[PDB]
């Protein structure tokens, strides 16, 4: 009940008691193992006002003991505010203190980020008094800006208002603010990026004119206050895009790759305190993999390996040739290689899986531990020549939280 993690290439052990304060579940039993099902029935998400006080209680008593005054005076009185607030409506409202805290710890706590080294530089955006579509666009353009920062990121979250009834909800439709479009072709194949083949066909019926190309960015559909969603385009100066080139291969110009700098998760549900907030684009910088490896070359995505492979005249003909991996490094050098000589923050796959474990090790003596999920910490290339591999991570579910959410289309009771 005071677990050890081993790395396995250090022989270094650390001691998780942190995981006694986990609450959630993680889909595992005694007698089998989910840590390889990526949305477990756990991980997501009406609330009712007897369960929202301990929710309240918890996350407060959790915030004062951060600032040092642990049940103080202060903070049984924002105890008492709080109640009686649940009380007369039923829910309550975060000052901004606490909702910059619940932010800021619910990506502390996402043991699939490897990233989390930076959990405290991040600016939350209280969009809270946010009532329409066009208010979140705006909302989010400042968002988009602030986080790019002329290519130099910067690590940022916009909290729309939120869950109440249920039924007024705001949601950003997009899976992240900046992707490019998914085409289907008239000869069965697929433009630009497959993964949002559907939702580059919903704003369609919505109204959106598609250019049909490649790297088309996507307009946004955003919900306001459980109304049917609006399409607004991002203003093209505002979205920062990285020509892909490689520091040998001339010819890879003419692949005519590219990639927008920032990655911002829009479709995940924030929870602070038993608060639900179904709207909360965050953004920070790319580790290279992401668009790499995955974007890249995931067969259901863009799928480059085959063409990559050709313009470096490989042995296709031979799986055991590793004509896929040899390609793969070259791709990932490229991407690394492009936003550095633009200045646009990105980290590869072995400074960041080093600072995470300089993160275990600094959450794991002023925390007691680190909810860390392998499966999703280890890159997807070259896994065990990153020191991620051979470190043992416990992993469970803290609160506050990012949480999975269905895809609004799939839930909306549309008019
Ligand atoms: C600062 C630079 C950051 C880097 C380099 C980074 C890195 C990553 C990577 C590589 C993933 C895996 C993504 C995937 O495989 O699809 C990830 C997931 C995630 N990131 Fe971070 N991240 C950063 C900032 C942030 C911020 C600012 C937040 C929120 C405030 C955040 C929250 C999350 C969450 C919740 C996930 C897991 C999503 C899921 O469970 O599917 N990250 N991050
Ligand atoms: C803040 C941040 C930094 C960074 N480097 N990456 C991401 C990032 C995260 C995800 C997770 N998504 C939720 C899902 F499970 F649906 C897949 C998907 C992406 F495409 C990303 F770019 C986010
Ligand atoms: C089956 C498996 O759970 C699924 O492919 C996961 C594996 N690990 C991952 N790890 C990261 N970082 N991102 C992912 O999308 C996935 N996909
Ligand atoms: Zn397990």
């Amino acid at each position: 009940r005071f677990l050890k993690v081993k790395n396995w290439e250090t022989d270094v052990v650390l001691t998780d008691t942190l995981h006694l304060k986990s609450t959630l579940e993680t889909g595992c039993t005694e007698h089998i193992c989910m840590g390889s099902i990526m949305l477990p029935s756990q991980h997501t998400r009406v609330a009712t006002k007897d369960q929202l006080f301990p929710l309240a209680k918890e996350f407060l008593d959790q915030y004062y003991s951060s600032i040092k005054r642990f049940g103080s005076k202060a903070h049984m009185d924002r105890l008492e505010e709080v109640n009686k607030e649940i009380e007369s409506t039923s829910t309550y409202q975060l000052k901004d203190t606490e909702l910059i805290y619940g932010a800021k710890h619910a990506w502390r706590n996402a043991s699939r980020c490897v990233g989390r080294i930076q959990w405290s530089k991040l600016q939350v955006f209280d969009a809270r008094d946010c009532t329409t579509a066009h208010g979140m666009f705006n909302y989010i353009c400042n968002h988009v800006k602030y986080a790019t920062n002329k290519g130099n990121l910067r690590s940022a979250i916009t909290i729309f208002p939120q869950r109440t009834d249920g039924k007024h909800d705001f949601r950003v439709w997009n899976s992240q603010l900046i992707r490019y479009a998914g085409y289907k072709q008239p000869d069965g194949s697929t433009l630009g990026d497959p993964a949002n083949v559907q939702f580059t066909e919903i704003c369609i019926q919505q109204g959106w004119k598609a250019p049909r190309g490649r790297f088309d960015v996507l307009p946004l559909l955003l919900q306001a206050n459980g109304n049917d969603p609006e399409l607004f385009q991002i203003p093209p100066e505002l979205v920062l895009e990285v020509p892909i080139r490689h520091p040998k291969f001339d010819w890879f110009k003419d692949l005519g790759l590219k990639w927008y700098g920032l990655p911002a998760v829009s479709n995940m549900l924030l929870e602070i305190g038993g608060l639900e907030f179904s709207a909360c684009p965050f953004s920070g910088w790319y580790m290279g993999t992401e668009i790499g490896v995955r974007d890249y070359c995931d067969n259901s995505r863009y799928n480059i390996l085959e063409e990559v492979a050709k313009k470096m005249d490989l042995d296709m003909r031979k799986t055991s040739s590793l004509w896929k991996d040899q390609a793969l490094v070259e791709i990932n050098i490229a991407v690394l290689y492009s936003f550095q000589s633009d200045k646009v923050t990105i980290v590869d796959h072995h400074s960041a899986t080093e600072s995470f474990i300089k993160h275990m090790e600094n959450e794991y003596r002023c925390r007691g531990g680190c909810p860390a999920d392998w499966v999703w910490i280890v890159p997807p290339m070259s896994g065990s020549i990153t020191p991620v591999f051979h470190q043992e991570m416990l992993n469970y579910r803290l609160t506050p939280s990012f949480e999975y959410q269905p895809d609004p289309w799939n839930t909306h009771v549309w008019k």
